[PDB]
Order: C-alpha cells, then structure tokens, then sequence
C-alpha cells in the first residue's frame, strides 16, 4: 500500500 514518507502532514484542511 502508499509509503509512508509523504509531505506536508494531512489534517482537517
């Protein structure tokens, strides 16, 4: 499944 090294951390945008 997806990596786990993505950016910009994903919150409640």
């Amino acid at each position: 499944i997806l990596p786990w090294k993505w950016p910009w951390w994903p919150w409640r945008r």
